[PDB]
């Protein structure tokens, strides 16, 4: 059940022999998943700047192992990676002593897990390096250090953990990014089915920095913070089948309001001779608001369609309205009711929720557990159009003043095999064309594209 140690992952497959395949046989004590992906990439910086373009393919074998006694147990998954040039080969992967090499080594996950506590075996505790994550994957999607318990009955589900990064485990990157340095979450949600196939849920995070921001003179590099903050996220959650790709109702929807509250010292800098220079820090209440919803409509069994919108606030009073997210999540999820997960806000800009509104069209097929497409389309602008936007996948300055950050349109296509029932490998195109607006300026690209084939084998 949920507390499979592949339960979270995207790829939703099933190797042959395993207890999940056929239930006669016994949970398996050790397994391989290999990933081929090529990637072709053009233009992160939209033109602006050399490099920025990659054509490039990779092999990614992650072995691991896992032993059950009683209600003990243990997990580990390794990684090798090999590839032409420095691919994503992991949805997952640290954004960036933080320059990744072509090829390397990484302990992914390592964990124990004691499910005693309580008679229900969708309760458990977990200890280490594991995967967290919930369906939006818009609070928590990544493998990180934690202690989480786990709560997932008929009626009711709740978590609660504890997580901060330490290292990276990897073999190329011997620094922590400097969000990460010293900032501990805590977290939990309480949800209920109060009707079938109908979830209301609370959930809270909090963001914790013990790090200290460079004193006034001393020179700032990439791997100091710009902020320090402790930042609480209260949100409400409803949805209806939202993400289950195998919905019986005609109409699933989701719909989150979330309000960000706390404080944040700022950095500020100057550039003395092409050097930048610490000249102190201003702190300033944070109150902030974000919304996603959502509507599916389940046309027949393989045809589906949707509509979004989003909105991360932004600017304000001393930027006390700027949304962010908190940093542990993907803003992937199964929003197109396909068993394939979709960039949120787009393959190509990979949009975080922050001073961001986002407009959403999408279109699903798929064929039992065989195969399935999705095309989305988004159109995203700012909400304060003299404030930065969050992450994204785009490298390219903003214009003061221009609200329109662009249009998105993604292809998403997958084979599964190995009809099968349940199958143990797929074949998938993933694919974003992004379109830059009047924010970005003249001089930059007209088009930008990020697309991926991947081969996925689980032995
Ligand atoms: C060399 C990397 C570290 C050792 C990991 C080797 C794992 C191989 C395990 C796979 C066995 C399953 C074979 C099909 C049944
Ligand atoms: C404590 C904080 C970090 C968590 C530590 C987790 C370390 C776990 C790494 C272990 C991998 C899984 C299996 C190890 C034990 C397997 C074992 O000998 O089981 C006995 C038998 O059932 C099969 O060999
Ligand atoms: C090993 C480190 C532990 C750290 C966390 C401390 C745990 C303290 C005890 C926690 C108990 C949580 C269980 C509460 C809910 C139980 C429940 O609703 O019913 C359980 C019962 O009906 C079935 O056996
Ligand atoms: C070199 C950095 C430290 C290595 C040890 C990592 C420990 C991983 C297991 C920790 C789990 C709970 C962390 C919550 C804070
Ligand atoms: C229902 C089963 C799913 C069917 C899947 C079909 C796959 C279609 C794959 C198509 C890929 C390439 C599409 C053309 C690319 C056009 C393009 O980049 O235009 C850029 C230009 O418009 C910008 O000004
Ligand atoms: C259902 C069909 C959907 C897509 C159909 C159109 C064709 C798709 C072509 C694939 C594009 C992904 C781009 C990355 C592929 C890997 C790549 O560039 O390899 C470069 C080399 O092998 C290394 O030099
Ligand atoms: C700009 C986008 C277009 C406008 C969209 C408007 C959508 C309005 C937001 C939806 C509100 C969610 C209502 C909650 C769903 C669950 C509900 O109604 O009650 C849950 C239970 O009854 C509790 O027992
Ligand atoms: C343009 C983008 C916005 C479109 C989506 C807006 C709507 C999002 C969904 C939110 C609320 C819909 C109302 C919930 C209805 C479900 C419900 O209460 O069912 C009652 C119960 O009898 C079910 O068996
Ligand atoms: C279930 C039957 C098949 C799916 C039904 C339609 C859903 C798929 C359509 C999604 C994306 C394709 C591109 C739409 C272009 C949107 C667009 O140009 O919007 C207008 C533009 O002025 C900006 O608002
Ligand atoms: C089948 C279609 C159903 C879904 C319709 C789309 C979802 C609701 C659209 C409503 C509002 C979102 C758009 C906000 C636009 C704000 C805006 O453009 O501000 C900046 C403006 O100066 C343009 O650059
Ligand atoms: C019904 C399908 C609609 C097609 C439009 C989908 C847009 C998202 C996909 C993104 C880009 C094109 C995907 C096909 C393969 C692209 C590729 O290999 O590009 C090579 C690159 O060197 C282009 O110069
Ligand atoms: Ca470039
Ligand atoms: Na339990």
């Amino acid at each position: 059940g949920s507390s499979h140690h592949h339960h979270h992952h995207s790829s939703g497959l099933v190797p042959r022999g395993s207890h999940m395949a056929n239930s006669g046989e016994a949970p398996k004590n050790f397994g391989l998943d290999v990933k081929i992906t090529g990637e072709s990439e053009n233009d992160r910086d939209l033109g602006t700047a050399p490099g920025g373009t990659l054509n490039d393919i990779g092999i990614d074998l992650r072995p691991w192992a896992f032993g059950q006694w009683g209600d003990w147990s243990a997990y580990f998954m390794g990684q090798a990676v090999a590839a032409t040039d420095t691919i994503e080969t992991d949805t997952l992967q640290s954004d960036t002593g933080r320059e990744p090499d072509k090829s390397y080594l990484a302990a992914r996950e390592f964990w124990v897990d004691y499910a005693g506590l309580t008679a229900y075996p969708g309760e458990h505790l977990r200890f280490g390096r594991q995967r967290l994550r919930e369906d939006s994957g818009q609070w928590q999607d990544t493998n990180i250090e934690a202690l989480n318990w786990s709560f997932e009955t008929t009626l009711l589900n709740a978590h609660a953990g504890v997580a901060q990064r330490f290292s990276e485990y990897r073999t190329d990157l011997d620094e922590l990014a400097p969000e990460d340095k010293d900032r501990t979450h805590v977290f939990g949600d309480i949800s209920t089915q109060w009707a079938p196939h109908h979830r209301i849920g609370v959930r809270i995070h909090h963001a914790d920095d013990s790090g200290h921001l460079r004193r006034p003179g001393e020179e700032v590099d990439n791997l100091d913070k710009t902020y320090t903050g402790q930042l609480t996220w209260l949100g409400i959650e409803a949805t209806g089948d939202a993400y289950n790709y195998r919905s019986s109702m005609p109409l699933n929807y989701w719909a989150s309001a979330t309000w960000l509250t706390g404080d944040r010292d700022n950095l500020t800098t100057t550039t003395v001779d092409d050097r930048r220079i610490a000249t102190g820090k201003q702190s300033g209440d944070v109150n902030a608001f974000g919304v996603d919803l959502g509507l599916r409509w389940n046309i027949d069994e393989q045809w589906k369609a949707g509509v979004g919108y989003a909105r991360g606030s932004g600017g304000g009073k001393d930027g006390e309205e700027q949304f962010q997210q908190t940093g542990l999540e993907s803003n992937r999820s199964n929003f197109t009711g396909t068993r394939s997960r979709v960039h949120r806000f787009g393959e190509a800009f990979r949009g975080e929720l922050s001073n961001l509104q986002a407009a959403t069209l999408f279109g699903s097929w798929q064929l039992r557990e065989d195969y399935d497409a999705s095309l989305v389309y988004h159109k995203f602008w700012r909400v304060d159009d003299d404030s930065d936007i969050g992450t994204s996948g785009i490298n390219a300055a903003l214009q003061p003043g221009e609200k329109d950050i662009g249009q998105e349109l993604d292809l998403v296509v997958t084979k599964y095999f190995k009809y099968v029932d349940e199958p143990s490998a797929l074949i998938r195109f993933r694919g974003g064309l992004f379109k830059p607006g009047d924010a970005y300026g003249p001089g930059t690209d007209s088009t930008m594209h990020r697309a991926f084939v991947d081969f996925i084998w689980r032995f």
